[PDB]
């Protein structure tokens, strides 16, 4: 007996799209791209209020000794961001049952372009620029719930970074962690409800959500 949530909120740039590959190509090396994207995630975590996405990506690059122009290579290769295997299949399988929303730490300009790569008519796309704060601040997630008119207990969150676990816990969003590259959980972060290296197990998890 199906028990779908009323909505599913998604992290975009780690849970649905393979940003790691594009950031590594822009960096010139897998090691530089790893340091760069790890520093970027820590900067958004400690930012709180929105500072331009482009400025934080550029600051993360300088902080780890990448050339500052790596940010400009990443913007030039933005259309190369590929959906993970199973991402488009998951979203299409949820469409008749749940409202679908993106909650992304990105500018409105690049966030909307990346959201469009999944070929889905998203009900809501919330960027940190529109929300005025970066996740894990509660505002971006709460803005997606307030736009849909739903309480958090009727919605699920699909995360790609363990930093989202701080925010989903605070808002009351039960979370499935699509942890493809096997990141560790940040210190002090609560465990996800479900966690897997692929997106396929998210569909049975969401189908049994209210059961
Ligand atoms: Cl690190």
């Amino acid at each position: 007996a199906a028990a779908w949530p009323r909505a599913v909120l998604f992290d975009l740039l780690t849970a649905l799209l393979d940003s790691w590959t594009v950031w590594n190509s822009a960096a010139g090396s897998e090691a530089a791209g790893r340091d760069w994207r790890a520093e970027y995630l820590r900067l958004t975590y400690g930012c709180g209020a929105y500072q331009p996405y482009e400025d934080l990506v550029r600051e993360a690059a300088r902080n780890r000794g990448l050339p500052a122009s790596a940010a400009d290579r990443l913007e030039a290769q933005w259309d190369q961001l590929q959906p993970w295997d199973g991402a488009r299949e998951l979203l299409a399988a949820l469409r008749p049952h749940c409202r679908l929303a993106v909650v992304t730490n990105c500018s409105e300009r690049l966030g909307q372009r990346a959201a469009a790569l999944l070929g889905v008519d998203w009900d809501v796309v919330v960027t940190s620029e529109a929300a005025g704060f970066y996740k894990p601040d509660p505002r971006p997630y709460q803005l997606a719930l307030d736009r849909l008119g739903l309480p958090a207990d009727q919605a699920a969150f699909v995360a790609g970074s363990g930093y989202d676990l701080f925010g989903t816990s605070a808002v009351g969003l039960r979370t499935f962690w699509h942890n493809r590259v096997g990141l560790s959980r940040p210190a002090g972060a609560p465990a996800a409800e479900g966690e897997a290296a692929t997106l396929a197990p998210a569909l049975p998890w969401l189908r049994g959500f209210a059961a």
